[PDB]
């Protein structure tokens, strides 16, 4: 019945998005979905609306924002994007788990409006790996680079308010672990009872 | 440091004892197993198999202990299972049968619960829980305490 | 040398099209590969002749209709759709895999025409289950939910004139019963005999 | 309900041995066991009658032999060894496979009288590694090592008349394709439709 | 710091090209990484500069030529094609493991010339096997078959040039002993010493 | 043709655990323990040949004079060390083999066998190798320091060694170790010896 709410935190370059992304390519619809932002800007090439994002216009937003309708709301770089409420609780409501990529700000938003929701942390394995894969191609001024770098440890700080968290050093070996987290959570009583009804009957 | 105490239940013909030493097998001494509260200091996970009784006792002064309840995937397949070698009296295993339901009627007061259908799977599902719990930000910032302190300066 | 024809059936919310597709991303073009379906409609964006479908004209769709030029086919919402017989035959004669997603129908058919072909059925694993994954996104009224339950059982009903059941619970582990049947097929004498020929005459010496 | 009879055949140096050994640690004795057979020779160390052998007296055997109670009975270096329909026909009533470890001979005598009973059959992955495996501590005399070697192909003649056949090159991959041949027989229609009785009745 | 250079090699039929992509889909680019190669060709419609190809102008490519600014280099279908020293060095500075899917000729040239460089050769289990992966569709001459089949027996002649030897019968044990190998070199003291410096530090003092 | 593999670890690495997990899930042509040999007396249970190679405090000193050993010492009282025949004669027979030593035996082997790769596992940390070592937790803290400085000795001639493995997670490690066995393996030399048959075959 009811799908649990994964909220998902890491700085650039902890391979959160690679992770979210891999750990769907082997999972049904009716099972793992990722949360669908609602956003300003003009759609991309491939980009469709309803799938990358929910693309409105900047009145339709504002709307939004007035009528409380988003559970975290920002503005970057000229635009708006948000995580509609609604949108997540439906998914939910089908027993479908959702996850949900954001940063430590719209994390403590969601923890508050959403208290059931569970959230997971990832880290990198070392300084010295976070810096190189920080440089992503090696063609960046010392000055982007430590402004990266100081982004980062912002964002780290906040770890400790999280439920689980991912050190991704092998990568199979954090999707595992993420895996794992997302299969030991359907274990618990709660949903087992749920899923097993039939033959939970049958026994007693 | 602090290990996690794993009550786990389950009737006759779940599989439940050849599960934790299967488990056992492919597991460190440093890593899983008075003298629980011994073990717990040293950062070691204790598997403690016993009845709902037993469960409800110390559910009662270890309130931090988590608990597993393994069933069988069917009645059908527990009969079999209970039946063994195929050689007892009916009301031998009716008598079986009964304590096996009666145990199966606390099910709803632990933390998770593993149908043990595969042997296999129902041994995966029994590490997951392991892994899971071991990634618990409580622990992890633990074992993790020197790599997280030089990524924050 | 001979390859095999794997009917796979399923009512809706069993997975059984994700499954097939799942088992073909790893799994190269010389060991196995899918049926492609002789089409009278238009392709959309994405879709191609050849991979996606065997698109066709009307009168060439109705020219094969003549010269039994099929494995199976009707009508279905506008259009024409069929599967060729040709186009089988010669895939399994290159020592590939074949499978043929279709409904009970499409299957005794084939069961009639291919007695060598095996067959796989795929269940929910409870009907609460069943349910849920039939109602998609949740966003249909009772009655379009009820005509497709409805459907479901019907296909359900002729699972036992199947080879083998896969009940798709975890969709890792139901794939890995679909590989576990493919794999142990090619373990089968006939063609270990075939694939090992030049190893078997060294040991035999 | 009713379990499979597995004939496992092979030449020496093919692991036909370690390799049911190896399954038998990692599956429950409900689900599959290996057969024990009755025998007129002496228990060693650790040997127990019930579980290494079915160990009885030259007369008991004889009777047994004269009642038909065998599926396969020889004389070897001095004693007797047989397989009791008795003992495989109980555990494949409680509704589990037996793996029974034989040389072509009993093979062919037992596909007689359990025509439902499936035959697998090991290769060496080659004539050279089958000579090396063969010579197995490299302390034996050429005559001892062409006796045995001869003793092989002699056994791998009758490689056709078996259902499958692994080639264990790979120790592991051939325990996968042996572990592989058991779920998919048990994937079955006939074995499937029975263990899920109840659901297949919930969805019709 | 310092990435591997993997040069690898196969006759067509070991299904080269494929494992590779299948390797890439499973790894991310901060580890792992496909060769760019240069060319003068059209971009078509998806294809990007930097990603797919490093386009240019029959000119610009002319210049490089000439300042020996490739690994290797032919013409194909028209067009020029070449791999470049600079877009190698570049990414395995930045600590990643690149693949780089060349024939026997390029492979000596690179060997040569590349610093840290690794090679790896895939073989067919078998030559009806061979025969049969290179029949493709089952749709050839019976000559173009036997050129195809020339042009293999000539490539594989060059296999013990090379590192690592994977036979690919099964394609996921396959792709297993590829993943195996790109593992087992990062588990060298080399890299570790680099990769674990600061825990090695905590241990030391 | 075969491999020997030298294996040093400090106490609270899991080195001996690791080794005999690797044995039990692979064949006897294919994988071995080294047996080393010793002065000391067989204990119930212990047989010459498996558990060591049992000698006379003469024939030791024999074997120490005309060079025979690959390395050895002193050890409470007695004498232990790698007989050089019992090694040479296993991987003859293209069987890999496992040494676990210190670094001292380490360096003395490399001489004599410098085509023997080399292995060292490390603690995840130095507070999990404290852990690791404190055992059962009922040590003076004396004894705890005079094995953590013996840790720390034997974890500094650590770049001598080919291979690296971090024993964090358990399985990871055994997998690390697996990976290492199986890329020497695939090494063109080994691979045109166990594929030489089809080799032929393909260049026909």
């Amino acid at each position: 019945a009811q799908g649990t709410l994964y909220i998902v935190s890491a700085p650039s370059g902890a391979g959160k998005s690679s992770l979210i992304q891999a750990l769907l390519k082997t999972q049904p619809l009716y099972d793992t979905q990722v949360s669908v932002s609602h956003t300003t800007r003009q759609p991309r090439p491939g980009e469709v609306h309803g799938e990358h994002y929910f693309f409105v216009n900047h009145d339709e937003f504002k709307e939004m924002i007035s009528r409380d309708a988003f559970l975290e709301h920002a503005e970057v770089f000229g635009n708006y994007y948000g995580t509609s409420r609604e949108a997540i609780e439906q998914v939910l409501a089908t027993g479908v788990d959702v996850f949900l990529d954001i940063d430590w700000q719209g994390a403590q938003q969601i923890r508050q409006k959403m208290p059931h929701a569970r959230s997971i942390f990832i880290l990198p394995p070392s300084k010295i790996e976070l810096d190189r894969r920080l440089r992503g191609r090696g063609q960046d001024s010392e000055e982007v680079i430590a402004k990266r770098m100081a982004q980062a440890v912002a964002e780290m700080s906040h770890y400790a308010e999280y439920d689980y968290l991912i050190v991704n050093d092998d990568f199979d070996t954090a999707l595992t672990d993420l895996k794992t987290i997302i299969r030991a959570e359907r274990l618990r009583m709660s949903r087992q009872k749920q899923r097993h009804d039939a033959l939970i009957s049958k026994l007693l």
